[PDB]
């Protein structure tokens, strides 16, 4: 838990994220995600 697979991308609601080298952070888009956006 509290982790991602390094260098993977993943989705969180309407946002997309790229997992850091450490697996402990991710670079994510910051879009507001209203209903229907995902
Ligand atoms: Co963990």
């Amino acid at each position: 838990g509290s982790s991602c697979t390094p260098g993977t991308t993943f989705r969180n609601r309407c946002n997309t994220c790229r997992c850091g080298s450490n697996g402990r952070s991710a670079s994510c888009t910051l879009m507001a995600c209203p209903p229907g956006s995902y």
